[PDB]
């Protein structure tokens, strides 16, 4: 037993060492999104770099379990990082609509996990959840559905005119 | 009697708490239009804003009556603010159709209030809404009629990419 | 269904709402007290100040709770405003006494919100109340509390001077 | 008739003059009240010194209706300032009484004025008045009433120690 461990379930470690391979698998994803924006027959940058960012991001996310896991005197357990479901991501409509889905995965396994600490009575695992990953979750998926929404009334996937106005104005220069 | 009232009808005391109300309601529907245009499947928020910066100048133009009745020696009396009309707003140009609407609703007011503070022979209650209301109320007007003339130049309601558009270009973004 | 909805009871969307109404109540409450203390047969300014600056708290509440809804893909409903309990508050004791119970009266739903989210295991909404609300209640109710212990020494209500002490030295100038 | 004068009828020249007396009047008043609140035995410095800029502000009301006078064309006739109607002033409370009074009946006055100006179909006058004085005074006796609501709160004419307090923390020190 680590010499720190207090109050830390045996299946908490390992549900965030499975979380951690999520979050680099949602990292993943947004890097193969990032290389086909980027793209020449593609070609929209500002998207491409929305989606670098939010990979950057989601490696973030992973490193902090990292540092989570060893300060609860567990131990970090890591897996292969699985390539991404598609080669290409059709649009900006489709990647979106695919983050969307991206994103509510890595929710529900958070919720999930956070339902496995309030079970194991781990209040310091609930607030490291609620105080770092659950908002940023719900503020990120609320960003991408309102993007959705803003690219369907542009007239995607049809519109390539509405796909440039997206592309120019919605997201950051 | 009060020991300021002096020249104060108990009529127009009356009607500024009512026009109080009203700016009330007034407020209270640019809030419901805020909430709208932030929901996920709307999403202009700078539509949204431009509506949750109305809501908080009429509760100002309704504080400003509080004060006033209170310097005159009446006395505030409240009823109860009536939720708005509807509860969704259909876009932007019914939106702003519907804002139009009710700030000529809230000018005829003030215009009806002017001409009780004319028959009384108020000329402080009618500087009071020349100086600090009426002007504002015209600029307003104006700016929303140019406004629904530009959404409709935009195609709206159909014209989704139009809606985009006046949201990026015309509110401050 | 909302895009953005995931985990998010119709029970608590419904009480979040009617959470909102409540706040907005308690505004509406506090601006009586602000025209109240501001009127020229009880001139206490810096009571009337406060009772302002909280009714504007009260209505920031509110419009977070909006955000919420939208947030979680909620759909915000409004209803009636109610006007408050009283046209006349007395002096700054019975004041106080009022808001000290409106906002254990707010604190309760607030509460009973927080119950309701344990129970439906939506732990985004739990964190949300503890970290915006529950705890600006309790210093809310504190504040007020102490305000009452000190008008009660200094003669509340029968003692005038102490009245205007209090005015003076305890509420912001 | 003067190269200058346009719509301004005989009468109302007349009545600027009698205004202008009137305001010098006032002003004379409060430098009365200011000389007795610097008594030895009364030293109520900071009310004297309230009393003192208020004298110098009725001066300068005056002057603002000689100057309008000129503009117009019409010729500034002067008449003695009568003596105050007291030679002492009580106490503060006292004074305040006869300041409110006085207040409103200079008020009167320039109502009085605006309704010859009204019937004489004279708006560059009417702008005059509601522009340069109705609100000031408006705003005067809302002041001195909230003060005479305090003094009396404070237990004056007897209690002395409010009337200390009275001029330590409502007066400008
Ligand atoms: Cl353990
Ligand atoms: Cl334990
Ligand atoms: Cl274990
Ligand atoms: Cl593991
Ligand atoms: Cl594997
Ligand atoms: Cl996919
Ligand atoms: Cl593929
Ligand atoms: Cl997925
Ligand atoms: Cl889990
Ligand atoms: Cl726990
Ligand atoms: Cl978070
Ligand atoms: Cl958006
Ligand atoms: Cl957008
Ligand atoms: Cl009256
Ligand atoms: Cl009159
Ligand atoms: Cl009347
Ligand atoms: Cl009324
Ligand atoms: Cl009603
Ligand atoms: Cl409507
Ligand atoms: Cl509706
Ligand atoms: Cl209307
Ligand atoms: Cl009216
Ligand atoms: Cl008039
Ligand atoms: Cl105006
Ligand atoms: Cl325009
Ligand atoms: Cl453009
Ligand atoms: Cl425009
Ligand atoms: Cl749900
Ligand atoms: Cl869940
Ligand atoms: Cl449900
Ligand atoms: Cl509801
Ligand atoms: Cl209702
Ligand atoms: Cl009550
Ligand atoms: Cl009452
Ligand atoms: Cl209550
Ligand atoms: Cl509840
Ligand atoms: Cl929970
Ligand atoms: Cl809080
Ligand atoms: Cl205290
Ligand atoms: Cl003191
Ligand atoms: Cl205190
Ligand atoms: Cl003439
Ligand atoms: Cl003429
Ligand atoms: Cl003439
Ligand atoms: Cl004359
Ligand atoms: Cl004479
Ligand atoms: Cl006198
Ligand atoms: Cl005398
Ligand atoms: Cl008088
Ligand atoms: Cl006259
Ligand atoms: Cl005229
Ligand atoms: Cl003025
Ligand atoms: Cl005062
Ligand atoms: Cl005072
Ligand atoms: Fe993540
Ligand atoms: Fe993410
Ligand atoms: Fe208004
Ligand atoms: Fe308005
Ligand atoms: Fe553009
Ligand atoms: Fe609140
Ligand atoms: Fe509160
Ligand atoms: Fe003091
Ligand atoms: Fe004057
Ligand atoms: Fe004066
Ligand atoms: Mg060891
Ligand atoms: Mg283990
Ligand atoms: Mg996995
Ligand atoms: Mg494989
Ligand atoms: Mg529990
Ligand atoms: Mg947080
Ligand atoms: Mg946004
Ligand atoms: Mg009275
Ligand atoms: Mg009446
Ligand atoms: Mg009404
Ligand atoms: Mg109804
Ligand atoms: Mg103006
Ligand atoms: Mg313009
Ligand atoms: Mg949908
Ligand atoms: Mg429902
Ligand atoms: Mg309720
Ligand atoms: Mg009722
Ligand atoms: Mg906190
Ligand atoms: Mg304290
Ligand atoms: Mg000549
Ligand atoms: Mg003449
Ligand atoms: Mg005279
Ligand atoms: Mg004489
Ligand atoms: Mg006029
Ligand atoms: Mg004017
Ligand atoms: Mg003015
Ligand atoms: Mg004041």
């Amino acid at each position: 037993v680590s010499q720190v461990r207090q109050n830390y379930h045996s299946d908490c470690e390992a549900a965030v060492n499975r979380m951690l391979n999520l979050e680099l698998y949602a990292s993943y994803t947004y890097s193969s999104m990032y290389a086909f924006f980027d793209r020449d027959d593609v070609a929209l940058h500002n998207v491409a770099e929305f989606f670098k960012e939010h990979s950057h991001a989601e490696r973030e996310h992973a490193e902090k379990f990292m540092k989570y896991q060893n300060k609860r005197g567990g131990r970090v357990v890591l897996q292969d990082i699985k390539k991404p479901e598609r080669d290409e991501w059709g649009n900006t409509l489709e990647a979106m609509q695919a983050a969307l889905q991206l994103e509510k995965t890595v929710n529900q396994a958070l919720l999930d996990l956070h339902k496995l600490a309030t079970d194991k009575v781990d209040p310091h695992l609930c607030d490291f959840l609620e105080s770092e990953y659950l908002e940023a979750q719900v503020k990120a998926i609320k960003r991408i559905g309102d993007f959705i929404t803003n690219l369907k009334r542009l007239g995607l996937p049809e519109n390539g005119m509405g796909e440039y106005l997206f592309d120019k104005h919605s997201v950051k220069e």
